[PDB]
C-alpha cells in the first residue's frame, strides 16, 4: 500500500530530503538534466522510452530534454512538500503513477532511477545516508506502480 | 508563434503574475481546488475529460480531484520561475501541452481557463490588472496547442 510506503518517510529521513532539496531543488535545469543524462549514460536500454525527446546526446542544447528535465524536477518538488500530510502525498503520487503507467513503466524500471540520484547527490557531498532517505521516496512511487 | 507570445511578457506582466503568485501559490491545494470545481461549475461542458477523477463535484474530499488540483499548481509553479529565460520558459510550455495535445484539447478549450483564474484572483483581492496578467500566460500555452 502507498501509504504504508510512506510510513517508512519517519522524522529522520524527511529531514534529509528536505535539506538535500535545498541544494539540488535549488537548479532543476542544471541538476534536472545531469539525472537524465546520467540515466542514460548507465541504462542506455532507457533511451528507447523517450524516443519523443529526439537526440538526448545533446543534453543541455535539446529543448526538448531541458524541457523534460525542468519538469520532472517539479515533480519531485511537490513530493517534498507534500511530506508532512501523508493524505495528500498519497493522492499525488497516485496520480503521478497514472501516466508511467500507461507507458508500461514496472516498480523494477523505476527503481533504475535510483542510481543518478545518488550520483547527483554525491556531487553535492551528499553521502549514502541522504541516497537512502531518497530511495524510500522512490520505494513510495513503487508502490503504486 | 509561441515566441511572439513569450515576447508578450513585459516586465510589468511578470512583475505582476509573481506577486499574485505568491499568495495564491502559497496554498497550492486550496487554491488549486477551488480553480478546477470554479470551471467545472461555470463549464460543465468540460467535464468529460475528467471522466477519471470520478465525482468532481465533491472538490476536496474527492481524493483523485485533490491529486489532480495540487499537481496543477505546480505546472503554472514552473511557468512562474521560468520568467526570467523565454527560452526555457518555451521549452517548458511546450512539454506541456503534449499531453494535453494527445488529449485533443485545442487552443478555444483552454482559453476557458482564464475565467477560473479571473474569479479565483478576484476572491484573494486581485483585480483586472492580475486577471490581464495571468491571460497573457495563457496565451502562451494556447500558442503552441
Ligand atoms: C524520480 C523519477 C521520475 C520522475 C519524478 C518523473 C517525472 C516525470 C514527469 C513529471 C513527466 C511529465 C508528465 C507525464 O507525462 O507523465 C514524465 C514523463 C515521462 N517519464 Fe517519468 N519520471 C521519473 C522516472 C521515470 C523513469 C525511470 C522512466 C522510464 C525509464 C520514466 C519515463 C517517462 C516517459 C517515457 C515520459 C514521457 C516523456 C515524453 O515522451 O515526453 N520516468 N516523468
Ligand atoms: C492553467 C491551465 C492548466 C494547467 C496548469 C494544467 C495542468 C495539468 C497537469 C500538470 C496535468 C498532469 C500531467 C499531464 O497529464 O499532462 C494535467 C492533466 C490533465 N489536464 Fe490539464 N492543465 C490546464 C488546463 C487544462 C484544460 C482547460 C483542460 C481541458 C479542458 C485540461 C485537461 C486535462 C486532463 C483531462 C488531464 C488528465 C487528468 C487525469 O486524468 O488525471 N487541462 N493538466
Amino acid at each position: 500500500s502507498v501509504y504504508d510506503a510512506a510510513a517508512q518517510l519517519t522524522a529522520d529521513v524527511k529531514k534529509d530530503l528536505r535539506d538535500s532539496w535545498k541544494v539540488i531543488g535549488s537548479d532543476k535545469k542544471g541538476n534536472g538534466v545531469a539525472l537524465m543524462t546520467t540515466l542514460f549514460a548507465d541504462n542506455q536500454e532507457t533511451i528507447g522510452y523517450f524516443k519523443r525527446l529526439g537526440n538526448v546526446s545533446q543534453g543541455m542544447a535539446n529543448d526538448k530534454l531541458r524541457g523534460h528535465s525542468i519538469t520532472l524536477m517539479y515533480a519531485l518538488q511537490n513530493f517534498i512538500d507534500q511530506l508532512d500530510n501523508p493524505d495528500d502525498l498519497v493522492c499525488v503520487v497516485e496520480k503521478f503513477a497514472v501516466n508511467h503507467i500507461t507507458r508500461k513503466i514496472s516498480a523494477a524500471e523505476f527503481g533504475k532511477f535510483n542510481g543518478p540520484i545518488k550520483k547527483v547527490l554525491a556531487s553535492k557531498n551528499f553521502g549514502d545516508k541522504y541516497a537512502n532517505a531518497w530511495a524510500k521516496l522512490v520505494a513510495v512511487v513503487q508502490a503504486a506502480l
